[PDB]
């Protein structure tokens, strides 16, 4: 069994989790057991996981432990018409929220928070004494059950929190002491084989974890070495498990040997025996890294997108409308106010021109104020990050990159494979490997935003140029083809 | 039903706990349902009421709520066994106790500590986190169950404790906040009926409790006013309690009128409409405290103790030595260190004088330093409390009451019982209507030690008159009779 180690998966799919269900979804082709596992405590992973992974191709660890792994969304639960008719209570709305204070006869007991404005995902219940003071918070799994009771001490600190089954029974604690005014774990018990454990960190939970999944044959893969590395360091080099690096590996990339690894790879790279092999997305990356490394342990480059068959509409270009994309994480690193500066200076040549920027992240305020700042409401979209992009790509022109650090880009394959060629600066890792100037897009200068704007402006003026690139996009999209990859995967586990 | 609502029994019984089971014990034999209610959290109730009540005679209010009511000690557990075969634990001993320091290869993880030496009783257990700060500590019941989780805050203090059933369930949880540096209640959730219940105090979780005891046509009775009192006033007036003071009223008993209530009795004199009818043992006392209520509610008085059957031996006197007896728990009220000076200067008039002191107390030490420097090692004896004295009352001379505030005195009838005459100081309630002086002992003035030493040493002197009061100590006994009880009790029952 092959076991894919993240956090956990947000609302939003990120880079890393997008990576890894890709993994998961060619093993499945391939025909080799995998499984994502996930560390993080999140009672929306269910809902999170819903419309890319089934509750059987993923192990959370609480889940694990909270005998809730492979739980599906029990029957919905009208805790209003329990708290009204049944408990007796009333329920004072509180205005503009899924909120509700709990009272009993004058007496304030609990104030109630939904997720949703039908009333049917009940998030957390806060418990309060006879003085209003906020002592025990009740979160509840998107599921349904009551995941974990936090107990508070002084100003809404966190002393201690119990995870619970859905049965009730509690299977783990977790006892907090306040380091730098922030709460940090110093005892753990798991409750698990009908007998009690103790671990002074997470991490240690982590490692114990692990040591129950592993079976004799089976294989790891380390793919937040932030916490998964750690993790690893704690579990017998009789399990084998295989570094796979998400990003650029160290902090000015420009500096290839003379430059610190990034605080997130720095455990993996401290114990590089620990670790089978690393893959990286791109060839450049294995040279730079094994370099580094100095071939102390092997190198692959694996890369965590492929193109698969296209069954929606291809390069319908309205030869009337212009339609730019960035398909970005609104993110600083992506520099997305560059994209808003060039479609500034750009309207004038090209009215009618749109740029749709599909992400969310914490920038989308400050990018909001630019394209009303610059009067470009009717020019340029901040669509909300979407899955199924494919009717998205159909009328695109181009796509752009602006990002100074990306790693294989995985919204950069997906462009080349619905024929839209891509304008980006000239950056490590992707860019280079994945576009040819005058191929299928254009790599710039970084940073070089006139370089940027003459490009796409160029590319805008001759269609036939376009066509072209859009042509060569598809003939680069099929190097990384699905079957490209179910091989080149089966071969390097076949290896190991 | 009838309910006799005390907190507790002792490992040493009060005189309220034997004043309890004596009513009980009437009950039985009349034929009449009756029940012990006990109020008190204490995990030892079961070793407690082993020799007296039967589990089914008695029900605690947290044994209810923890589905532990009319449970058995389960088979005995070998903790040490399971820590070292079965948890890979190391075991160092603590010396000169019953505790222990467990390890998980040089981790302190707990502090075990046992009551026995046989090490088959666990006590509690005691958490540490990675930085050695105890955490959490686990007491357990008697009978073997892990009763109650305490979760510590700051310096050991009491944040929240956690109430289970002994198959684990949460049945309770308390919050405390720290006012006056001690731990005081303010939330109480109790899991009962498959719903949540919220109390802000332990009277209102009393409250509750007999609610769900109470049936119609069952009958309360209120013997430690001090909580029970506070607990009935939040019952509805159609539940019938009757009041049973265990002592006198007042602060000093010679200010009949011009004296406050006891702060132990304040309670239920201040909600006197509350309780149908007040018991207690002396005529005189039903008298004054009709007199002060001013009949609002009536009073009846039946004595708290009887005279049962003698089939041990009565008046077997070694003609050689003098035993005299105090039968009273080592309190400051009881004046024992009197009784100590009256046979310091009683040896040299009768050698071979000895003085047995039955009870154990706080005046334990201060006591003995007494014995010790009078040089009255081999003459005045502090014998542990001990029940069945009948063996002890056989070569028994005469009893001692030195006390200045008894009530009705339990101790005194078990004398006139076994046929000992008693010498005590004349207060009130009690040595005035069970002593005629020159009858069955002799009434002394209030801490008049001389005229204490003068009787005491003038009935040493002409056995003629022990015999005499010997005698009529029995026939006062009779008027006390276990039968004149059960009527009593019968008539007083039916009349409510």
């Amino acid at each position: 069994m092959n076991y894919f180690v993240g956090n956990s998966l947000g609302v939003n799919l990120t880079g890393i989790e997008k990576a890894i269900i890709n993994r998961l979804n060619l093993f499945k082709e391939m025909g080799r057991p995998a499984q994502c596992v996930f560390l993080s405590w999140n009672r929306y992973l269910y809902r999170n996981a819903q419309n890319y992974i089934t509750s059987s191709d993923y192990i959370n660890m609480y889940d694990f432990f909270q005998e809730a792994t492979y739980l599906e969304r029990n029957e919905p639960f009208d805790w209003l018409s329990y708290w009204t008719d049944e408990c007796h209570y009333t329920l004072k709305h509180v205005e503009n929220s899924h909120d509700f204070r709990i009272y009993d006869q004058e007496r304030f007991l609990m104030y109630a928070h939904f997720q949703d404005p039908k009333y049917r995902i009940l998030d957390y219940v806060n418990h309060f004494d006879s003085q209003r003071r906020k002592v025990k918070r009740d979160f509840y799994d998107v599921r349904g059950f009551l995941s974990c009771s936090r107990i508070l001490v002084d100003k809404q600190q966190t002393l201690c929190e119990f995870f619970y089954n859905p049965e009730g029974d509690t299977k783990l604690e977790k006892y907090f002491s306040y380091k730098d005014g922030k709460p940090e774990v110093q005892k753990i018990i798991v409750y698990y084989a009908n007998k009690q454990y103790f671990f002074n960190n997470e991490t240690e939970l982590g490692a114990f974890f692990i040591k129950q999944l592993y079976q004799h044959g089976d294989l790891f893969f380390s793919d937040r070495n932030v916490y998964t590395a750690p993790i690893f360091n704690l579990t017998p080099e009789s399990i084998p498990v295989v570094a796979v690096l998400h990003s650029t590996h160290i902090k000015n990339i420009d500096a290839l040997d003379s430059s610190p690894f990034k605080n997130v790879y720095k455990a993996m790279f401290e114990n590089l025996s620990r670790y089978r092999a690393i893959i990286v997305s791109t060839e450049q990356q294995k040279l730079d890294v094994e370099k580094r490394i100095n071939h102390t342990i092997p190198v692959v480059n694996i890369p965590v997108g492929y193109s698969e068959t296209i069954d929606t509409p291809v390069q319908t270009l309205d030869q009337r409308s212009v339609k730019l994309i960035s398909v970005a994480r609104y993110s600083p690193e992506k520099q997305l106010h560059q994209q808003i500066e060039l479609i500034k200076r750009l309207v004038s040549y090209v009215p009618k021109i749109e740029l749709h920027m599909y992400g969310f992240g914490s920038e989308s305020k400050k990018l909001n104020e630019l394209i009303q700042k610059y009067g470009l409401e009717n020019h340029v979209y901040l669509r909300g990050f979407l899955s199924n992009l494919d009717q998205e790509y159909s009328d695109a022109y181009l796509s752009l990159i602006t990002s100074n650090m990306e790693g294989f880009s995985l919204a950069l394959l997906e462009s080349l494979a619905h024929g839209v060629p891509v304008i980006s600066y000239d950056i490590k890792y992707g860019p280079n490997e994945l576009i040819t100037s005058d191929f299928n897009g254009y790599l710039i200068t970084k940073n070089d935003e006139d370089a940027l704007f003459d490009k796409v402006k160029y590319v805008i003026d001759h269609p036939e140029v376009q066509q072209r690139l859009s042509k060569g996009s598809l003939a680069k999209a099929q190097q990384y083809s699905k079957a490209s990859l179910i091989k080149q995967w089966d071969q390097f586990v076949r290896l190991i």
